[PDB]
């Protein structure tokens, strides 16, 4: 059984430990959506993580859903990300870019008046995050069949640009009710063409995006993110075990780097089903403590564990865990705010 502090190999890349930094949207890319020196220092100071998965990064204007979140479609953005990857590598870290398209989880304010796009014209519940004044999600536009290759081409170029920006790899964002998860689950995808109906058809787009990434990076440098509970952004599927199991089997057959599952452990968790179906490195996440995470590794339930909120507040989390030192508390007020306050001013032990 492995310790959290033992090395792990994902594909052909060795990680110094099994304490992973979860992808965290922080909205510090500013009006130009370009990564910058501040993000560089933020990531660099978390480089003692075995692996950093970057904040979700939009592969095209159409896949933007929040203010000041970065993209990976422009040459200006590539140069920005180069600052981040250079700084992370100088500090000894590894970093994967999370490739993102928000799909229906967006608003015309971010799309120059265009409707958000989706598998089917069905809006998610609640109100658009962060944007004031609060408003419901507008009903999205259902992608026409002949638009879907364009989405995949946007992901492919995203994966090309990540490679040009000097990342160690890319993670495909198939979770949290965003575009590929919308296609995946039958509450949001009600299509009757080849991208809807059956589990195979619903998983089709995700697998095409994964294959485009594999064409750019090879499978060894591609990860995928999933969230089986469907508990964010009005997700839900009639048979999660069947839907996600199929996806897990198909990704495992492609021998990708890892499968990252956001799913707190508990009575209804299907993570172990997904792990057996996948067969490769399995990263668990959500409400984990040091000890429950070590317990997961000891029981063969994960190969690595990711933390989000704790890495926000604790740049030196691995060493804090090592020493059983008190942890900083994260301040929700500055999760999405501008500038270095609540971003790079959380102190390391030193
Ligand atoms: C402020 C914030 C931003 C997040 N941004 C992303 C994101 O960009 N992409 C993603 O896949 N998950 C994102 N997440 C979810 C985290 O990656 C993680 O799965 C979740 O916080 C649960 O892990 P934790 O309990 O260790 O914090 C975000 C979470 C928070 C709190």
């Amino acid at each position: 059984m492995p310790s959290l502090f033992d090395p792990l190999t994902i594909g052909d890349l060795t990680l110094a430990n099994r304490i992973i930094m979860a992808p965290l949207t922080r909205a510090r890319a500013g009006d130009t959506r370009t990564p910058n020196a501040l993000m560089a220092r933020y990531y660099a100071e978390r480089a003692s993580a075995g692996l950093i998965i970057s904040e979700a990064t939009s592969v095209t204007p159409q896949g933007v859903g929040y203010a000041s979140t970065p993209g990976i479609w422009s040459p200006e953005q590539v140069d920005g990300w180069r600052l981040v990857t250079d700084a992370v590598h100088a500090a000894g870290g590894r970093i994967f870019l999370q490739l993102w398209h928000v799909g229906r989880v967006s608003d015309p304010v971010f799309l120059d008046g265009a409707l958000p796009v989706a598998p089917s014209a069905i809006a998610p519940g609640g109100h658009v995050s962060l944007v004031r004044p609060q408003r419901p999600y507008v009903t999205p536009r259902a992608l026409e069949l002949d638009e879907i290759p364009g989405v995949v081409a946007a992901f492919r170029r995203g994966a090309e640009n990540a490679r040009a920006a000097g990342f160690d790899g890319v993670e495909v964002h198939g979770a949290n009710g965003y575009l590929l998860d919308q296609f995946l689950q039958d509450s949001a995808n009600r299509r009757t063409d080849a991208y809807g109906g059956s589990i195979e058809n619903r998983a089709r787009l995700l697998l095409e995006v994964v294959d485009a990434a594999i064409d750019v990076w090879s499978a060894a440098r591609v990860g995928v993110h999933l969230a089986p509970r469907g508990d964010a952004h009005t997700m839900g599927d009639s048979d999660p075990a069947a839907t996600f199991g199929h996806v897990a089997r198909e990704l495992g057959r492609r021998r990708i780097a890892f499968l990252f599952a956001r799913e707190s452990f508990g009575g209804d968790a299907i993570g172990q089903q997904l792990k057996a179906a996948f067969g490769g490195p399995f990263i668990v996440n959500e409400n984990f403590t040091l000890d429950s995470a070590q317990a997961a590794l000891d029981a063969g339930q994960a190969d690595a564990v990711a933390w989000g909120k704790l890495f926000i507040a604790n740049p030196d989390l691995p060493r804090r865990f090592k020493l059983n030192a008190p942890l900083n508390e994260p301040n929700a007020a500055t999760f999405y705010a501008q500038g270095e306050v609540g971003y790079t001013d959380y102190p390391a032990l030193e």
